[PDB]
């Protein structure tokens, strides 16, 4: 039997519309000894709502059960721990995972929005290009838009470590060449904590 | 049931670079006190191939001595997809562990290199962002260095390719050189070394 717990999504825990949940996930469950114990601790301290879901059967012939602790927005933000502690009758001792916010002081994003190189526009398609650098931790959402309306055709890259030990990425949005020199408003979205209101935008224009 | 294999491939420069050295390597883990005896066999597309060098025991802490097995390729073999073989074989495990790899497969398809000055908002801080845009490559294996008058440059740091929706990958670079540098007019150059492209390498360079 092997624990896995896993963190909220970005975004959910900068919108207060949203729910950030923590989802604590135990396999290789026997048949043989099928129960499964949570107790859920937020900083150490024992907390009582988390909601299990029934033990569901795999293929393999193991349980998986997951259980899902809702976490408040500012706690999480506030650097709290959350640990999971899974009890079971196959087990030693029982196992416990604890996971966080990546700890160090938050750093705002710098969002730069960048244009093609002279040198693409012979394509048929052009790289639209949003770097955001200088942030910490590297939990980041990006998007990017243009007259109000969600562009779909971009794609992110993964948060790199700085040598100042801030995080940096690049999306790439990928348009049509005509679009471009319509044309044309473009605007790349950015929700982190050390932003105001969580979000920030920079358009793009020829 | 004891220990347990991972089975890293060469360093894209070194095999691009007939000069460098390019190595297929086997690192081991969890290693036995009690039969702590290790062998290595390896294969390249089935035939076995005795001119690899087994590295003496490491240490560890926490306990268990690693084992590694380092085999030296042609370039052109690892190029053309041959298959590498680190057959394993401990006492203590119940039949001899086997890893295989090799480049990946499919047509390899040329980057296009471009070069992307800083953002005007940049331009008031004491440092600057010199950004080299590769997109459109295939394999994901690709060396990336930035160098100004000849001269390498320290401080850039390089993304991990991306997966596009072409089936291709991407990646960004970003050089940060301080303002007065890039102020003063400077050359800088972004090089990408790759498989399809003419000698394994283009440069393309940025300034004002
Ligand atoms: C039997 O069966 C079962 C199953 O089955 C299945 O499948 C297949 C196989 C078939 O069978 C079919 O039929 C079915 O389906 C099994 O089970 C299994 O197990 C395993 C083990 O073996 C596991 O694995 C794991 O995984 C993970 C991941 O996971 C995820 O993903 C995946 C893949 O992709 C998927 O699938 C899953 O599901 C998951 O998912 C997730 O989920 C979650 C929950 O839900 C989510 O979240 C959520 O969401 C929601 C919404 O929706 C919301 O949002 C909330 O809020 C949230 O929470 C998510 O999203 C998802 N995702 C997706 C979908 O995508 C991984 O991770 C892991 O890995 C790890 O570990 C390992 C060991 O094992 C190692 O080696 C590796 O390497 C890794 O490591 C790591 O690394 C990392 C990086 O960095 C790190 O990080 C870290 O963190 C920490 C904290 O803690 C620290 O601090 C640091 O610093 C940092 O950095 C980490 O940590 C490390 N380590 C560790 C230890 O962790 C693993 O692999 C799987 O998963 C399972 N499955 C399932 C399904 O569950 C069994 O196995 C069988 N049997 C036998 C006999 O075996
Ligand atoms: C007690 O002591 C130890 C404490 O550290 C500890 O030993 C560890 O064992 C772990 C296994 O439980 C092991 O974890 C693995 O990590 C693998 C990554 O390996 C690199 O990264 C590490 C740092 O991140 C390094 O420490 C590793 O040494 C290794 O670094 C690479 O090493 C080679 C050296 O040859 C090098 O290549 C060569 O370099 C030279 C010159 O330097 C030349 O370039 C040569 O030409 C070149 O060949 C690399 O450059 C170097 N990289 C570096 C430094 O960054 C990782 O492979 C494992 O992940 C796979 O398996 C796990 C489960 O086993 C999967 O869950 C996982 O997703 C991965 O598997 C995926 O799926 C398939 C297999 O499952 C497979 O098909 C795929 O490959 C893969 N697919 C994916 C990911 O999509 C695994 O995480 C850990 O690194 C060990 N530590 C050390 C120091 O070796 C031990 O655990 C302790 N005892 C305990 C806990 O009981």
């Amino acid at each position: 039997p092997s624990v896995f717990l896993f963190p909220p999504k970005p975004k959910d825990t900068l919108m207060i519309s949203r729910t950030p949940e923590v989802t604590c996930v135990v396999v290789d469950v026997s048949h043989e000894d099928p129960e499964v114990k949570f107790n859920w601790y937020v900083d150490g301290v024992e907390v009582h709502n988390a909601k299990t879901k029934p033990r569901e059967e795999q293929y393999n012939s193991t349980y998986r059960v997951v259980s899902v602790l809702t976490v408040l927005h500012q706690d999480w933000l506030n650097g709290k721990e959350y640990k999971c502690k899974v009890s079971n009758k196959a087990l030693p001792a029982p196992i416990e995972k604890t996971i966080s916010k990546a700890k160090g002081q938050p750093r705002e994003p710098q969002v730069y929005t960048l244009p093609p190189s002279r040198d693409e526009l012979t394509k048929n398609q052009v790289s639209l290009t949003c770097l955001v650098k200088g942030f910490y931790p590297s939990d980041i959402a990006v998007e990017w838009e243009s007259n109000g309306q969600p562009e779909n055709n971009y794609k992110t890259t993964p948060p790199v470590l700085d040598s100042d030990g801030s995080f940096f990425l690049y999306s790439k949005l990928t348009v049509d060449k005509s679009r471009w020199q319509q044309g044309n408003v473009f605007s790349c979205s950015v929700m982190h904590e050390a932003l105001h209101n969580h979000y920030t935008q920079k358009s793009l224009s020829l």
